């Protein structure tokens, strides 16, 4: 495992960062996940299973606008 960093922008609430961390969660290979409305990223810690590749598509359907910025 190891942590990624998606910048995500569009969302600004709990129900959307709640909605994000709770879809991580529930993926497959996803160890721990810790959103922030401070830095706009999402920190998701995932083992191989689960990539940043699924996880930004995640997170994109959700209804914003993310990448990969960087591992962790
Ligand atoms: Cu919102």
């Amino acid at each position: 495992a190891r942590e990624v960093i998606l910048a995500v922008h569009g969302m600004t609430c709990s129900a959307c960062t709640n909605t994000i961390n709770t879809q991580l969660r529930a993926l497959k290979g996803v160890t721990k996940c810790d959103i922030s409305l401070v830095t706009n990223e999402c920190q998701v810690t995932y083992d191989n299973e689960v990539t940043a590749d699924s996880i930004k598509e995640i997170i994109e359907d959700c209804g914003f606008d993310c990448e990969i910025l960087r591992d962790s």
